């Protein structure tokens, strides 16, 4: 995700001042990191301005910036095959603190459930299910799984009504 | 010959998980501790990385080895007795 920072100082030129020593300017309050660059990084910033008359202020109180990684994904799956009807319940891999969110859709808007193993009810046909995995705020892609309804069961074939004597 | 087969892996400290449906591993299969295998009709094999602060651990292959087919059992053929 692009990093973003910015000030309210009035300034005719502001300093942007990365942990590791790397310092870039700007003629804006504001400064857009794209993550190829060099400042893409982690840990404390600060900033200083410069005003008309070439006077540089004393630095700012550093502010933390935390860049977090994503996660890798889930195992995610279901129960297996299920009689067209009844019900079904869904799985996903335990890992380590983090949320655990399933979708309706691919487009995760639609909330279905936060639980790590939920169930699903009447599956009459092949329903979809999309899981994401969220640690420190950072979703982990998306997994789809599929819950397979096994074909109805054909009714048995018995002779035609009858008679016997006694 | 047929059924479902299931893979095993070793408890480590925290770790990541990967197996792979090849030595080249490109093809991720799961990331489970001890992930399933479906319809085995042949002796598949799978392949095991093992990541700890983002050092992969080598490489483990495992074979399931599959049984081969029950032969139909013999009977007398056609025939007829009387009441």
């Amino acid at each position: 995700a692009d990093l973003v920072m910015s000030t309210s100082a009035a300034g005719n030129s502001y300093i942007w001042r990365a942990p590791n020593g790397a310092d870039t300017t700007t003629a804006s309050s504001t400064l857009t990191i794209v993550p190829t660059s060099s400042l893409y990084q982690s840990g404390n910033w600060t900033l200083s301005v410069v005003n008309a008359a070439g006077c540089v202020s004393p630095a700012s109180i550093a502010s933390a910036v935390e860049i977090n990684s994503i996660p890798s994904t889930a195992s995610a799956g279901n129960n297996g095959p299920v009689c067209t009807g009844t019900d079904a319940s869904l799985s996903a891999g335990t890992v380590s603190g983090a949320s655990y969110a399933w979708y309706t859709d691919a487009g995760t808007s639609n909330q279905f459930s936060t639980l790590q193993n939920p169930t699903v009810n009447n599956l009459t046909n092949d329903s979809t299910f999309y899981l994401l995995v969220t640690v420190n705020g950072c979703p982990s892609a998306l997994d789809s799984t599929t819950v397979v309804v096994y074909p109805l069961t054909p009714s048995p074939s018995l002779p035609a009504n009858f008679a016997v004597c006694e």
